[PDB]
């Protein structure tokens, strides 16, 4: 498979693999993960642990922060102004 990250929604980061480890990574608030073909999870932690976003083919606009903050769920995902962190980026299949 094959997923794209756009940090500044242009240049975009092309995974084609599995990448234990994304933390390192300066994204943006706001960012658009297109997955072009297969599927893919995107993890909160390196070494694909903590929470998880399952993919598949489709474009996502990830933004907000891990987990549940109760005050801003309802209508959308909660913008902050730090950059969306990818712990690690798991390839199924």
């Amino acid at each position: 498979g094959k997923v794209v990250i756009y940090s500044e929604p242009e240049k975009c980061i092309e995974v084609f693999s599995d990448i234990q480890d994304c933390s390192s990574w300066s994204l943006s608030p706001v960012i658009l993960i297109k997955v072009v073909r297969g599927c893919w999870i995107l993890y909160e932690q390196p070494n694909f642990e903590g929470h998880s976003i399952p993919l598949e083919e489709g474009e996502l606009e990830l933004s907000g922060l891990w987990g549940i903050e109760d005050i801003l769920e309802r209508h959308e995902e909660a913008e902050s102004d730090k950059p969306v962190v990818i712990g690690s980026i798991r390839h199924v299949v």
